[PDB]
């Protein structure tokens, strides 16, 4: 309902500021088809989302929210999305728009290693699912068409090959599948016209990873309009540091500087974002407000470094969950105020 005003991908990324992932929420899945909307949204222990949560982000120094959504349990046999589900995605988008935030809606655990994932970097799977994927994106794009440029679409989350190979696919043909999905995503959205003709769209690398082969074999889709694509990767590097490091040390820092240097060396004319980062490591062990103080400081230091490096590289970052989690969301209040304070200082000073 705010009037759409076309803005470049780099402008959006610059305007994201500090970002947050509303994780384990609309992306939660596994209870089966035909359940009430709230049964999905609270299935992994998060509260139902409220307007005040989005207001709280904006009023406390954040300017963007990523809204992961898993779709497969909400699609019928013909690939039609349940209307109550699409209306709830819309409602949460509206909370973010009302709060003056940027928002990203994606296709989340329809990819990767979970049961139910059906989008895979596998040429047979791509051929079997491409029309279903384009039909899903046609529906999302039409349902969300009228929101202004603060809303972005992200085609797919962490696409893996058929063996759920993290880091890189076992066969190079996997990249052909990923690159084809990415093109189909852009094509399907653009075809719906209107604001979607120029909306900023986000395309992710294989596994949302960032190694040399994954970047070298990544092909940005062709787009008939200029500067309206963003690349996304995820970084919880050095892998498992939360369990093995006492402090965010020079090895940790150098690991991140090398990652941003590589991404920036590759993407000299296209923006990229760090769509997830956090302390999550082996067995998804992560920081919480009852972690020892030194471990919370570890989390704070990671976050401060990530935010500042991303800013230096004209990128942007989205925290995965921990800072604003579970029961704290309904108050609303930060779960990890010292981590957030380190982020705010790094971003603003
Ligand atoms: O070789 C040692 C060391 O030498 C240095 O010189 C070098 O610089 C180091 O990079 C290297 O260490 C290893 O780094 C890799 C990742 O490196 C790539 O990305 C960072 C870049 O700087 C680098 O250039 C790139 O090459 C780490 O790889 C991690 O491995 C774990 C465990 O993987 C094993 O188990 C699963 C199986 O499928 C793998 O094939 C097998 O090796 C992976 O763990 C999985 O991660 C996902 C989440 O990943 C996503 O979120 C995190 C984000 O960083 C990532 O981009 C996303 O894809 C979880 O859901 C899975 O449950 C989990 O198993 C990591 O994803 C992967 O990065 C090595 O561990 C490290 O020793
Ligand atoms: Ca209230
Ligand atoms: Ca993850
Ligand atoms: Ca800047």
């Amino acid at each position: 309902n705010a009037t759409y005003m076309e803005e470049s991908a780099q402008s959006a990324v610059d305007n994201f500021g500090l970002g947050f992932n509303l994780g384990n929420t609309l992306d939660a899945n596994g209870c089966g088809t035909g359940k009430p909307v709230a049964t999905y949204e609270t299935f992994w222990g998060q509260p139902e989302t409220t307007q005040d949560m989005m207001t709280f982000l904006m009023q406390n120094g954040f300017n963007a929210v990523r809204i992961p959504v898993t779709w497969y349990e909400h699609m019928d046999a013909e690939g039609n999305v349940d209307e109550a589900w699409m209306m709830r995605v819309k409602a949460i988008v509206e909370y973010a728009m009302n709060a003056g935030l940027y928002a990203i809606v994606n296709v989340h655990h329809d990819t990767a290693a979970g049961s139910g994932a059906w989008i895979k970097a596998d040429t047979d799977v791509y051929a079997a699912t491409k029309e279903k994927f384009k039909k899903l994106w046609t529906q999302i794009a039409n349902a969300l068409a009228d929101y202004d440029q603060h809303l972005l679409f992200e085609g797919y989350n962490e696409m893996l090959d058929g063996n759920n190979s993290w880091d890189e696919p076992q066969k190079a043909s996997g990249y052909e599948a990923l690159n084809n999905y990415a093109q189909d995503f852009v094509d399907a959205v653009r075809a719906t016209g209107g604001n979607n003709a120029t909306r900023n769209l986000i395309v992710n690398t294989y596994a949302a990873a960032k190694g040399e082969n994954v970047l070298n074999n990544f092909m940005l889709p062709t787009d008939a309009v200029n500067n309206h694509l963003i690349v996304q990767v995820h970084s919880y590097d050095p892998w498992n540091f939360f369990n093995t490091k006492t402090t965010w040390d020079s090895e940790c820092h150098n690991t991140l500087t090398e990652i941003f240097s590589a991404l920036s060396k590759k993407f000299t004319t296209i923006p990229y974002i760090i769509g997830e980062y956090g302390t999550h490591g082996e067995s998804d062990i992560s920081v919480s407000k009852s972690s020892p103080a030194e471990k919370i400081k570890l989390a704070a230091d990671q976050a401060a470094d990530m935010v500042k490096l991303a800013k230096d590289h004209h990128s942007a970052t989205f925290y995965w969950m921990s800072i604003f989690d579970g029961s704290d969301r309904i108050q609303p209040q930060w779960s990890l105020p010292t981590v957030v304070e380190a982020m705010q200082e790094a971003y603003n000073n």
